[PDB]
């Protein structure tokens, strides 16, 4: 398992514009199009992202291209963030995937506010970090996914994702 397989499990794959868990227009493997209520605004964002007139539908190859771009953006975002980079650099490979997953889902400024959890993760206090991470809107709104990500942080193994 790697970050692509992990997020593909968590985000799924849909080739037509859909609404994510928060009700926002999204496409592909969790590619957020807009937080605007307007489907037309989303369709415009999609056409801009893909570079052709899509009429709300893309191919699997296009979805995977957006996915590559989004994962890269998440990682780069972490590396450019003064609060996130040192924690990320302190982590092992598997836990780094859990970190990218959170930033992919909630964005960099969002996770950068997870201050107490970040400290515990940098200190390698895994059980404590796991407990702290669950005290969050994140956990309460998407508990099944949060539990998988937290288990990954707690154990540094892919146990939560085996058997998908
Ligand atoms: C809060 C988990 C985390 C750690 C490092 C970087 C991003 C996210």
């Amino acid at each position: 398992m790697n970050i692509f397989e992990m997020l593909r499990i968590d985000e799924g794959l849909r080739l037509k514009i859909y609404k994510d868990t928060e009700g926002y227009y999204t496409i592909g493997i969790g590619h957020l199009l807009t937080k605007s209520p307007s489907l037309n605004a989303a369709k415009s964002e999609l056409d801009k992202a893909i570079g052709r007139n899509c009429n709300g539908v893309i191919t699997k190859d296009e979805a995977e291209k957006l996915f590559n771009q989004d994962v890269d953006a998440a990682v780069r975002g972490i590396l450019r963030n003064a609060k996130l980079k040192p924690v990320y650099d302190s982590l092992d490979a598997v836990r780094r995937c859990a970190a990218i997953n959170m930033v992919f889902q909630m964005g960099e400024t969002g996770v950068a506010g997870f201050t107490n959890s970040l400290r515990m993760l940098q200190q390698k206090r895994w059980d404590e970090a796991a407990v702290n991470l669950a005290k969050s809107r994140w956990y309460n709104q998407t508990p099944n996914r949060a539990k998988r990500v937290i288990t990954t942080f707690r154990t540094g193994t892919w146990d939560a994702y085996k058997n998908l």
